[PDB]
């Protein structure tokens, strides 16, 4: 395995410090995959921001996702399961449990999810940050991770924060949960 090139693609067991690190609000920035299904489906996502509340005693994360797709907001919450040893996270989408490797970069205000990382025919990365806009410093780290997987930068699908439809609903939820 080529290092430093692939340094950040390397899984490590998930600790409580790591769970704390990913706690809070995240914005989905960019992704790329060799999997063709994810290429056509992720292409429809205009924005997404979500909340992670990990439960360190249960190895779960409570997710509250706010996805913008088809000119509308789609809200869903669920309990993700954490597989500490394998450095992975899992959730149910469309009936089936799906797994993602939890990965990181130099900047702690960012994180990645790795999909099908064992399979060079299907692998991909999704890129997340604490703001909907990222710096060239932050981007560089993600683009490097794509270089590791030999995925062209041209294959990246990007969000556009101005197209978000979920902010007004998140606003409504804040009102409800703080009442
Ligand atoms: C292409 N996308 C369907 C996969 C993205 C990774 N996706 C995910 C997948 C499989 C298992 C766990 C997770 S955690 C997670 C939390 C927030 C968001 Cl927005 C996405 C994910």
């Amino acid at each position: 395995m080529q290092i430093p090139l692939c340094a950040n693609l390397v899984p490590v067991p998930i600790t409580n410090a790591t769970l704390d690190r990913i706690t809070g609000k995240w914005f989905y920035i960019a992704s790329a995959f060799r999997n063709e299904e994810y290429n056509k489906s992720v292409q429809e996502i205009q924005a997404t921001f979500f909340y992670f509340t990990p439960n360190k005693t249960e190895d779960t994360i409570f997710l509250r996702e706010y996805q913008t797709r088809q000119n509308q907001c789609f809200y869903n919450s669920s309990y993700l399961n954490v597989q500490r040893e394998n450095g992975t996270v899992s959730r149910y989408e469309g009936g089936r449990e799906h797994v993602a490797h939890l990965l990181f970069l130099r900047d702690t205000k960012t994180l990645m999810f790795g999909s099908y990382l064992d399979d060079e025919k299907n692998w991909g990365l999704s890129f997340y940050a604490d703001k909907p806009e990222t710096t060239k410093e932050q981007l560089g780290e993600f683009y490097e991770a794509l270089d590791c997987l030999r995925i062209p930068r041209s294959d990246v699908m990007y969000t556009d924060w101005k197209k978000d439809k979920c902010e007004p609903l998140e606003k409504q939820h804040e009102k409800e949960r703080k009442q």
